[PDB]
């Protein structure tokens, strides 16, 4: 099921590439098997369930293994890690890279404390990721910024500093780098995109980005390029977001939780064409 | 308290007497003891406590049993399943097996993985159980297939097929196994039934199924014969199930999801009486 | 992010200085570690970005004292407790103590089994506590070593006897001591204080409590005075409440538990300022 939707010699990835991958996700309802966070394991299951894709949540070493190598993307998760969690991970990653199942890796506090932002390099070092979604703070600590200079992630200023922090990253883990926030920004070795969809409210829903990230996932079963596919993956979900605030940005974030599974189930290949917003960014 | 809402002697279970056993579990607000995955705990607590009963969750060896022995109902479910969770289901199981307090099981993902279905087995082994609530594949892998016909060629599910492997793996564990997807039946030693009321929306709820088994749970802590309790139990969730369907149109899977809660409270004796589809299948 | 936005001095507390916590609460959006049982945190979580806090959940002993030296407030929560979990909280308490962070405990189930009892004991013991929320029965099962340590009238059920309870347990363990139920008490060493907002909804959703422990560490975050903080945050949350139920009363607790985070969301200082019922007990 995982075919390509698109390619750079026919110009920038853009909004109808990324509806064709949405339908694709409809289409073949990949298995996304989630190891997360216990803050947002069910909200992840039903986002997916949502969106019309296959969740699976297994944690134990006893069968990740082979869980993963029969997923059509595996997605990691450190929000409430353990020694034995992280061990599981790395399980799950190894499988999942012996059998090419793609791997996507949400750094969740890296940089809060020690234990998390090892854990993320030690996945990084022991298993091939095809990307990794994060702020840019727990981007920035996980690849190794120079903590003095780490500061100048904060607040909220765009125009290069960011897009060239998720270049860099990519360039030296190669893999995707979708740094969310303000404005989102996702970069491989040699690409880089803006993209300008969702809502504040997705900041006041617990998973929010969590859910996010296993969304990711699903597009990537779909899709072989990780960054149409993240591109595609983070669009769509922008658009579903804005469809749902339209509805409940005066409710309150709990109405918007639960417009927001509704219109992952209810948006079309017509609103991402009409609303999502994908700018190439000028690399040279 | 658990007593007897029907007998057989007094005619096959009916609407009836499934709406008097809402309204006994209402009345007594049964303490049921869930050991279950992380991925439905909250929805299964939600549901409970609306269905009218009093949840609690304990997994550690050092108190399950304690907990088990006060409960009116001790449900396992291996959603999410480690070694250890295992070895304190089969703890807390033995607890309520020697203190006469009802046990069921939910065999999630038997069949997908040897882990999975060589634990359910382990439990069936240390623990006698009131009933087992899965589907079709669930059950017929973790009893080990032993009749395989059905139906040649895709054309009808039969219905026959599923009422066989119900009343056989009944016989051989000795236990009530209901049966819940597409068909729904369920059946004892010597009866079977077919129950009629549900909807596909179920299928977009994360633990839809998890909190099914755990409702079953409710009512067997206060009808006597766990057959008519889990016929009661479906029935009634179908029923609450059909209303949320109704209330909820083409709103999403994350209305539906917070109606079926509304209605798990809302859903009336009446109600019951009115919709409940129970036909007892005539075999020999 | 610690102040002080009301004085003994200025006469007893009030819903004035409630809302002035509350808005204090939501400039600040104090850091929330909380360790807590795997049945609410999505719940809690999801509260507390409405109100307004940054919630973050750590459970291993590799960094919960890295994160609770960091965190505005640490909640320990023991719903559903394990050995490894109540060494982690410990170890979480004692480095919040170091560093003056505020440690609020929600003794979920004490009283039902002895290891819930012994763990509520062990905490208390090796951990400083600014304030400990829970209902009568598992504050009287915590502080009660023998059964005539609280003295008073034994009869069936208790109220008169809750202020008694309340008073005893906060001079015995030397911390506010808060009890909620159909009229909520909370008292330090020398004030005592009944609360009357709220709904009886909020007991057919699971975390009510477990969320309001949350709130009292978030408000305790930015208020010096715990037993001051806790009235607030009790206020506030029984405000927002009312507020939620008067738009769900008849829709049922799915309804219900959308519109709490809505409105822990939409309520402001006028409501609570007009709403907030806070009466002062004359005791000596
Ligand atoms: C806030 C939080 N803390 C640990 S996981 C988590 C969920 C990410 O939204
Ligand atoms: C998605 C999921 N993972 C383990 S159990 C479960 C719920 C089945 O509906
Ligand atoms: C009911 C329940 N059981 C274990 S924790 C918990 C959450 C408190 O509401
Ligand atoms: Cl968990």
């Amino acid at each position: 099921m995982r075919g390509s939707h698109h390619h750079h010699h026919h110009g920038s990835m853009d909004a109808q590439s990324a509806a064709k991958c949405l339908t694709a996700v409809r289409r073949h309802s990949p298995l996304v098997h989630s190891i997360t966070n216990n803050v947002v394991t069910n909200f992840t299951a039903n986002g997916l369930l949502a969106l019309g894709a296959s969740p699976v949540m297994a944690y134990a070493k006893e069968e990740v293994a082979d869980m993963a190598k029969i997923a059509g993307a595996l997605v990691l998760n450190i929000g409430t890690l353990s020694k034995e969690s992280v061990e599981a991970m790395i399980i799950a990653g190894k499988s999942a890279n012996e059998h090419g199942v793609p791997v996507i890796l949400d750094p969740v506090g890296a940089g809060a404390t020690p234990f998390r932002t090892e854990s993320a390099r030690d996945i990084i070092r022991e298993v091939r990721l095809a990307a990794i979604r994060g702020n840019a703070a727990e981007i920035a600590h996980t690849v190794g910024v120079t903590d003095w200079l780490i500061k100048g992630v904060d607040a909220g200023e765009g125009g290069g500093d960011i897009i060239r922090l998720a270049q860099q990253a990519a360039q030296k883990l190669n893999t995707v780098i979708a740094i969310t926030g303000e404005v989102d920004v996702i970069a491989d070795t040699s690409h880089v995109y803006t993209l300008h969809n969702g809502h504040k409210l997705l900041t006041k829903v617990t998973g929010a980005g969590c859910l996010l990230t296993s969304v990711v996932g699903a597009f990537c079963a779909v899709e072989e390029n990780p960054l149409f596919a993240a591109i595609a993956a983070i669009s769509s979900y922008g658009v579903a977001a804005q469809l749902a605030a339209q509805q409940t940005a005066d409710k309150g974030p709990g109405s918007f939780q639960i417009e927001l599974l509704n219109k992952l189930s209810t948006v079309t290949e017509q609103d991402v064409q009409e609303w999502a917003t994908i700018e190439r960014v000028t690399v040279s």
